[PDB]
Order: C-alpha cells, then structure tokens, then sequence
C-alpha cells in the first residue's frame, strides 16, 4: 500500500493551474510576524484519486521587511502519505501599498486510501531581516476524507 | 492647517519600517494601517497613513467604506480608495487589495484617537462595525520614519 500510494504519487506533477480550489474555507496554518500560511483544499483534477486531497498552500506577508529563503514542509503519519511539489518561490517583499500584494504558492498532495482522519505536521524556516526563524506546528482541519472526491 | 488642500498621491508614498497595525479583523477581511512620512514639505505635523484591506473569504466582500473621524483638536481626511470591491480569494491568481490614503493632521501633536466606521457586505450579509485606534505613533517621530 505504502508502495502503491508510493508508485501512485510517483514522478505526478498537479500544475497549479489545473487545481479548481473548493469554497471549503482556507485554514490559517501559521500567523506571526506579519507572515501567514493558508490551507486552501480541493479535489484531485486528476482521474482515480478520491482518495487524494490537493492543498493549495498560500504564503502571505504584511511585514514592512522582506521575507527570504522560505521553505515549508510536512509530515504525515505512515497509513497515508504526503508529497510537496516546489514551491513558486522563496521569498516575499516588504509590503508596498503602490502594489498589489504578492504571494508564493505550494501545492501539497495528501494520498490517504485507509481514509483515515489527517493529522498534518508542518515546520517553516524563515528569514526576516537578520533573524532566521524555525517554526514547527499542527495542523488537523482537514476536509473529511469521504468528501475528497467531490470538493 | 486644513487638509482640504493637501493630497499625497500614492506612488509618492514611501513605506516606513514602523511595524503596522491591523484595525479590523473578521469574517477574513482585514484592515491595516501602515504609516509613513510626509513626503510634502510643507510642515512636520501631517501623518500619513496608508490604509490596505484584505480578504481571504471564499466570496467577494462588496460596497466597502471606511470612513474615520478624530477629535476636533486634529483633522483627518481619506482619499478615494483604490476601489470598493474585492474578489473572492483564488490561491490560483495573486492577491488582491484595496487601498486608501488617509492623512492625519495634529498641530497640538496630542495623542491621536481616531475612530472608524466600516461598512461592507459579503453576499447578502451586511456589515456596521465601528471599533477605535490609538497605537499611531508618537507625533514627535512624526518627521523622521
């Protein structure tokens, strides 16, 4: 199973485009310093999958400095598995009310065929200014998944 | 001093590094004020402030006004905003934002108070919120930000 959630997830790259979010409403993963993380769900575009959940991950900022080397990552537990596709980039500027904002975008796949309810592990590394900040959290507001196939 | 006769365009803004301060908060709006210099050197005693509005919600917000008053000592003045209207959040696209420059002018340089009254709806449901800010930053910084 964990070689056929493995094969299935394998080489698969959901471009950001083809992902038709569900009004599900976003779920603020991380919010400190200016800088958050959004959740926002939607069905798996592609055939077969209802029993994948696409995360359309969202990294937003209001600070007055600038945000650089941004990586975020997650872990989830073995009876379901988790890939992260690169994100669209790693850095964010200070805000600019000339413009508007920006955003750097992530898309996360989560293979759950046991459908087991999910409990997702994040870390974020971070660079504002001159500290470099490591945040670690929880996150478990997921869609259950029994919907994942009609979101 | 009367702030009839005075506008700061918003491409003459310059961002100060004063962290911001978020007024309104709910329903995935948010409202932040950002303060600035007063790139006009006519006197020390303007504030500048640039005002962002936000949404995350899953549906458009509609018919926004934020309008704002002070005591009496002072006066404040809001240029139009950049619009009054924002999209429903999609991840796929970049963001969105409304803003305003609003201008606070404080000879006596008193503590500033200011009081909003924000107006909106999202589909049918109406909002009437007020709430007050008073976290400006002391006008004898006023001139160097």
């Amino acid at each position: 199973h964990h070689h056929h959630m493995e094969l299935s997830l394998a080489s698969i790259t959901v471009p950001l485009e083809s992902i038709k979010p569900s009004n599900i409403l976003p779920v603020t993963v991380y919010d400190q310093h200016g800088f958050r993380i959004l959740f926002h769900f939607a069905r798996d575009p592609l055939p077969g999958r209802s029993d994948v959940l696409v995360v359309v991950v969202s990294m937003l900022s209001t600070a007055p400095q600038p945000i650089r080397n941004i990586v975020f990552q997650s872990a989830v537990p073995k009876v379901m598995k988790v890939k992260l596709q690169p994100p669209s980039g790693m850095e964010l500027p200070a805000f600019n009310p000339i413009v508007h904002p920006s955003a750097i975008t992530q898309v996360l796949l989560l293979a759950n065929p046991q459908k087991e309810k999910v409990r997702l592990r994040y870390k974020l590394t971070f660079t504002m200014g001159d500290q470099t900040y490591n945040e670690m959290g929880d996150v478990d507001q997921f869609p259950p998944p029994e919907t994942w196939g009609s979101l």
